[PDB]
DNA sequence: GCTACTATCG
DNA sequence: CGATAGGTAG
């Protein structure tokens, strides 16, 4: 793990110079995923973050945990179904999201969601095909779940708006790059594209 | 002080 | 189409 990061960092330092320079300035990767979280939880967290900064997302989850739980633990599927969308909406979840998070909890209850062990065996493509069946869960949301919950190392969220902005100046492009362009420009980062994206994400912090 | 900053549905 | 979640950097 922290060993994967050593290897990852060395690899990004063996590509072209700009990558080597970014690693040195930003320093050690501090990305901390949470694979212990059950599928329905990581998915709800990813859904919540849609269109929202980490800070906003976190204040919303903080409330969700404080209200819909006792020991400020992440609400269980049953606790989630026992809450109405109006109440969920008061936590900061959009009305649409409140409905989707509701379906997700119900699905976890009825074992309609792939189990963790089964998710652990799915390639990203299979994972994409599987979870995309869930309302409110698509490419962006599934990459975020793969990165922050699952801890996969070769995930390049080329479709992330912020990453594209950071990619634009990192690669000195004339205009914000399309998704496919970010895809091939970061090809050399394999098999640690997650770490590559993390580093591009730290650029504002400089 | 003010604003800009995913995926779905009538 | 065109609303829609909110903390906070600029």
């Amino acid at each position: 793990k922290d060993s994967d990061y050593k290897r990852a960092e060395k690899h990004l330092s063996s590509i072209d110079n700009k990558w080597s320079s970014l690693v040195k300035k930003v320093g050690p990767c501090t990305l901390t995923p949470h694979p212990e979280h059950a599928p329905y939880e990581g998915i709800i967290r990813a859904i919540t973050s849609q269109k929202l900064s980490d800070a906003a997302t976190n204040s919303i989850i903080n409330k969700f945990c404080t209200q819909c739980s006792d020991n400020d633990e992440f609400p269980t599927p049953k606790q989630i179904m026992e809450t109405d969308v109006e109440t969920l909406h008061e936590c900061g979840f959009s009305k649409l999201k409140s409905q989707e998070i509701h379906i997700v909890a119900e699905a976890a209850l009825n074992k309609q969601i792939p189990s963790k062990s089964e998710i652990e065996k799915m390639s990203e493509e299979e994972l994409m095909e599987s979870l995309s069946k869930i309302k409110g869960v698509k490419r962006w949301t599934i990459e975020m779940y793969s990165i922050f919950t699952l801890g996969r190392l070769d995930i390049m969220p080329a479709d992330d708006s912020t990453l594209k902005n950071e990619a634009k100046e990192f690669f000195g492009l004339s205009s914000k790059p399309q998704t496919e362009e970010v895809e091939k420009l970061t090809k050399p980062c394999k098999p640690y594209r997650t770490i590559a994206a993390w580093y591009l994400w730290q650029i504002p912090k400089l």
